[PDB]
């Protein structure tokens, strides 16, 4: 039926939900239209998303399109158990996901979820998708078509096309512009530091921090943290990136010089182990680390554990880790995405124009069933500008259009 | 013997205040100072703050100076129940304060304040040394001298003193400069957005943010609007800090005029009635006001419960009032200051100076009892300066020392 | 021989080219090979570009190539003829550039540059490389290739591909990424400010300032111009760009709205007549209008001019068009790229970048004659990851590589 | 009975003048009533400033109000030719100043000045007042009193006080709020940079930058150093600025540490020898150094020319200094007031209040003349809260004003 914390937090759920519906315009119109054409009649659908306010408006939009929707938290610390209950409650939509459940549970739901036998899998982070490619095989006529939502999913599915495995068409909805200009750059950017302070009611201003990666998410942790008086540090593999922070104004430099001078640490970078044991054992006493790229194997904290002698609950979402030599390293959210785990996740804004890209590739996969090469497609150009004209007039921003001299000036040469 | 939620939560109260202490170490030094000399020996003592962590810490430090202390909120929303808990479960502080308290229990709390005695009286608005005035006249004799925390205490104590009424000394701890240069612009600009985003998770970058007042709480939240992507709005009444905000590079324009283009309000003024209804009629649909000001008298909210046809809460700390013609006006912590209210006020770092200032001058009032003439004081030179260096060295910064020969430089004029 | 202002003027411009040269670390790289490997021995060359110290060491590095070169101005008010007289005097390179040159003599060189018979046409706005194509069918069996630096250039290039006459390959040098993402966005960033400031040295704090165009140009203007403590406001007419610009904090209107509010006013947008009649005549007394833009035409200044009782020169590059009705319209260079024309364009920094793609593409060129495809070829994504890993080499930034680990964490899914 | 350049460049420095004056509004008006009430009428002055378009539109309202005026360079390097050209020959104001003439050319021009028999003296370093005091002590009863531009001659005057030898009145107009909130901080930010981007036309983003100092001219460099996408390092020596430049989001540092990291330094203390041989050892190869602080001497380029094996000059305004290990040291302008020296100076929508400071500061003095104590006095607040009114209002902006009931709520404290 479901697998939820408490059914009886629903109209806290509802509540919240409905609050973030207001800056979601976009997709309440994909939604408004969706319950008029049906394009999800007769469609089962998995989503494997972060159980927020903002995937439940997404949920309730495929819902309106006639979806029979099963939803799986995409990690154990970002599942808001109230809004969980909202749609098990108001909406009959099956939910698989409890705040702070275990990985033996975290499978568990995942297991729950391929037995719906999916016909579109929406994912984050690509892991039930690499599982369905895994174990179920048999499974894979069912299959119209697959989402993603994050970079990291991204480049497992490329691994999965190169591998020879990504036999069905997986709609790369991270990389449309309306999705990871806003919410990479500007969500990650103010919910980052969210977290950071709700866990931890740090000053931000006069503190050194490090960002690991100037990518999307990089160039918006980077600005934000500037824009609150931190003195920045950014560290890459890169050289077309590394260059922009310095030309941006941040100091790029290798992680290991940047280890001695940070008093707060942000993995962003999508790769592993970017935060080492040969960094842990330079850091200031007390320094902060946290991550939020998909996966917490951002930090070491495997080494990190058995480095030190103590570790401890001393805060929210907080953790200190005592060094034998009585320094202290402090782990917000353990690891995970501590916007997601120390706060609520990217405000509904830049969601509405990610789920709005969710919506339509779901349509979009559904309208050409059948007639897709397998592999990996882009959001059709038409759709990303579309969402970000109508994102734009929700705005109440108005811009020009070219005059017919200009378009033809545009044509001499 | 106190007055608080629920004792029960000691336990999150001490691991909070534990916390909070490791970016107070200036205090952390002036409070294991005061452990050996004892300088609040025989004191009784009233602080009227806001319950936080942060004043957890200094009611510590008081306490080890021997101080017997008595503590009550400055505003009904900024108390911390899990601290109040905590100081009087585990460190026998006396606390009266519950939050969320209505007016009577407030006022109440003054005047079982008051009939502490004290000696000295730390004050955050000036609430319970004005009621002393009017009210405890026969008890004056008791009064070594007063604190006071926030710019609008600060122009209630210039007013009693301009009134003939304030006959005995009053620390002006708000403007020491490691005070209202940091706690009231990079501790203000930081924890008033804090609040507006855990009571709304709105994204700042590209929302219109009207910030009425540009003074150094002003400065802050302008500052950090802008780092957060906003597009910030600054009214003011006065050209100087009007000019600065300009080549700060933000629109300066009357409240009128912003009142139809500002998607956030934040009043920052001290003064009353700076958003009214005139302003409410024409404001965007769903636009959000909120008040990092003192008093939450900076908006009109009582036109506002009048002219609405209903109030409902939509979220913690949000409400959503609903005027006859359909439009909506969004409050967030009722008015009251939205940092304090919706999060937990200025990050430690800040309050370490701030409250070292507290110490300091409650250490100063007693030290020269019956030495200083009555009325408002600035806070010395050397400890406002001090407090400065042991911060900056605490920061782990390093600066240079002027040598010999540029002391000789500066000596001479030929 | 040449056709320049002044010869005994060359100890100024050897001067003020080596200082540039201490800042062009990848083009003294590249030089330094090209003397060594001679790629363009037997070959012939025109560049038309903006003279100044910057293309000076281009023409230096081309000239130890091996190269017959010819320089021509891309613009009159942008030659400095300090660098047109060293080139001439220690070099033996023909330049035909004058600055402040009339119109007749423009296309005089332009005749003179095509009667040398290029093998290889560098090009900045695509005005060579047109003439060729319309007036010049006999010369297309010499063309090994052409270059193009400016985004202008490009679309005009679009069209020279959709006309079916782009039968030969042209070197889209604009979009390589160590290309615009620095020159188009960081240079003209500062050094449009920097024409502004020599032109009037009028306070940016405090005024609003109206930048027509968020592409790679309109974000380093915008941002620069907030730096400088400008209120700033963008107009497009793209939502995508347009909500860019919206969410880094600028106010975002149609033009005709923020004719009424600018103080000064700077177009970079590539098109036509973007500042109009209809936008004179609402705008504030002493208002600037400017251009970066590689073309004058975005501001209609013959209509302003018609609509104008008066006109007068007020200082250096900047002239005072009084309306009949009193108020004024201040124009900085007569409307031509402000950078160029008001002060002395990009630093060296990232011409730097620029002229290494230059070189570099140059080089491909002829590396590759005779097995090119007619039309648009992009810098290879090598050669444009090699400059940028030069640069950063230079600029003394040391960063990250990833562990065999964290490749192979990479490749699996 | 002057001594300039060239005076057949007076054309160039009259447009240059006139276009000055298009953001000067204030001082337009008050040229306007000079030219009427003619305040000056049978007084001498000098002025020692900076020849610029700017000093002449300050020169021309004092010849409107009736002064005697004689002009002198304040630097040798900030003078602009066509300017004094322009004012001996449109306006027949003397003027004793030559663009890079040598220090005996300078002093000869102090004597001229001092010669004129002032009443009223307007200095910028306070060069004119220290030689009048030191050697003119027959002189003094000329004197009705005297202004000072800048930061460091406000230093020079509170020595001479503190010697008891500033025997009359001098005004404070660096300090005024009008003033060095604005000029020193917007106009020295913008212009530094402008300087150092005419010498050299380097990219400022991507850059290291060190600014010595932190106050009112530090703010602004660092400010608009990291607005153009430099990396800026803040020295200091006092340690409540160096907490504001690190919650401002810089690096602080002691500038031995910053010496092997910046890329370009920028002096703005008021200080001598901030930047010293031990600095220039271990910079790195080509690094930049420039001064914007009053006098060259916050830079140590006296040891510089002797530790050099060489020295060429390699673009305007720009040296090279070649040292025994083949390392380059790159100074611009010769370490005078490098926006001064390279550029033109503030913009003059700030110079018009720094200046109508300046033309009501000797309006004040001769109106009280005969009634002032001797030694510094502030700007009157009723003239620096008057020169911000009317710059907001030229500068098209409009703000708020109190009511009665506001102003009724300050005065209340119950
Ligand atoms: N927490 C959130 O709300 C949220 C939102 C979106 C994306 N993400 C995640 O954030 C991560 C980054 O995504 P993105 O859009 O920024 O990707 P991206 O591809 O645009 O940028 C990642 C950057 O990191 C750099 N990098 C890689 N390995 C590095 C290393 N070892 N050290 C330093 N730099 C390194 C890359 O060169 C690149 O510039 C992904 O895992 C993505 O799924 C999180
Ligand atoms: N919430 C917090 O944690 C916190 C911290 C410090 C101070 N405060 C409070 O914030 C308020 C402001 O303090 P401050 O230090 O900025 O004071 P301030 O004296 O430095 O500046 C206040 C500014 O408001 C302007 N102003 C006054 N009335 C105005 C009006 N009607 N419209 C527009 N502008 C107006 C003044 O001209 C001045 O520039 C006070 O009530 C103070 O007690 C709150
Ligand atoms: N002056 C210089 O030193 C210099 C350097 C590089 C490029 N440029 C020139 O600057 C111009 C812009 O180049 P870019 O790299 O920014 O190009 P771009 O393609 O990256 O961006 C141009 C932007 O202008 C917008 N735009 C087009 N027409 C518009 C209109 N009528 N109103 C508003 N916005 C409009 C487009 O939507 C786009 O976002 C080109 O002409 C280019 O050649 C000048
Ligand atoms: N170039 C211009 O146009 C212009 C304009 C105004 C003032 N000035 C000059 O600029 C200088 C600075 O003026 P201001 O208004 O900023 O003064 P200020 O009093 O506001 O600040 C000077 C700062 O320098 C710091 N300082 C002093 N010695 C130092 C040292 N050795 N190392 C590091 N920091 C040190 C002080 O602690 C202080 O914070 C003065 O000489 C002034 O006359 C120049
Ligand atoms: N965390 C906090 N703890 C105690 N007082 C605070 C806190 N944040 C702000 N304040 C104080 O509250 C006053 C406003 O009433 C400000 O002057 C400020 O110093
Ligand atoms: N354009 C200018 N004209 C005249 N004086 C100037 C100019 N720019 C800066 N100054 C002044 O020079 C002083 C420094 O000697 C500063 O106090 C400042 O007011
Ligand atoms: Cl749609
Ligand atoms: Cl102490
Ligand atoms: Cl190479
Ligand atoms: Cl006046």
């Amino acid at each position: 039926k479901y697998d939820i914390k408490d059914i009886s937090l629903a109209p806290q759920g509802r509540q919240r939900i409905e609050w973030a519906a207001r800056e979601m315009p976009v997709l309440k119109q994909i939604r408004e239209r969706f319950a008029q054409e049906k394009p999800f009649a007769g469609i089962r659908l998995v989503a494997c998303c972060h159980v927020t306010t903002e995937t439940a408006n997404l949920a309730i939009a495929l819902h309106a399109g006639g979806a029979d929707s099963l939803l799986i938290a995409s990690n154990p610390l970002s599942t808001q158990d109230d809004v969980a209950a909202c749609l098990v409650a108001d909406y009959g939509i099956p939910v698989y996901a409890i705040k702070g459940e275990d990985n033996e549970t975290y499978h568990r739901h995942v297991q729950i979820a391929l037995d719906h036998r999916p016909n579109i899998i929406i994912d984050d982070g690509s892991d039930v998708v690499a599982t369905l490619v895994q174990e179920r095989q048999h499974q894979l006529s069912d299959i119209i078509g697959t989402t993603e939502e994050t970079t990291t999913g991204i480049v497992r599915l490329r691994a999965m096309f190169n591998d020879g495995v990504l036999t069905f068409p997986a709609m790369n909805v991270n990389d449309a512009d309306t999705k990871h200009f806003y919410d990479n750059r500007y969500g990650t950017g103010q919910s980052t530091l969210d977290g950071i302070i709700r866990a931890t009611n740090i000053l931000l201003a006069g503190k050194t921090i490090v960002v690991a990666g100037y990518g999307w998410c990089g160039k918006g942790v980077a600005m934000r943290a500037k824009g609150m008086g931190a003195d920045v540090i950014v560290t890459e593999i890169s050289p077309v990136p590394a260059i922009e922070a310095a030309m941006d104004g941040f100091r790029v430099m290798p992680m290991a010089e940047a280890a001695h001078q940070g008093d707060i640490f942000i993995t962003v970078t999508g790769n592993k182990h970017v935060i080492r044991p040969e960094h842990f054992a330079v850091m200031k006493d007390g320094a902060i680390v946290c991550n939020s790229g998909h996966f917490d194997i951002e930090i070491d904290l495997k080494s990190l554990k058995e480095q030190a002698k103590e570790v401890k609950e001393v805060r929210n979402f907080t953790e200190q880790y005592i060094l034998p030599n009585g320094k202290s390293i402090i782990v917000i959210g353990e690891g995970r995405l501590v916007n997601l785990a120390a706060a609520e996740g990217h405000p509904s804004a830049v969601m509405d124009m990610s789920f709005a890209n969710q919506a339509l590739a779901c349509e979009h996969l559904v309208k050409n069933k059948g007639q897709l090469e397998p592999g990996m497609h882009s959001i059709p150009v038409e759709v990303d500008q579309e969402i970000a004209r109508l994102k734009l007039q929700a705005m109440g921003i108005a811009i020009d259009s070219l005059t017919p001299e200009q378009v033809e000036y545009i044509n001499s040469w």
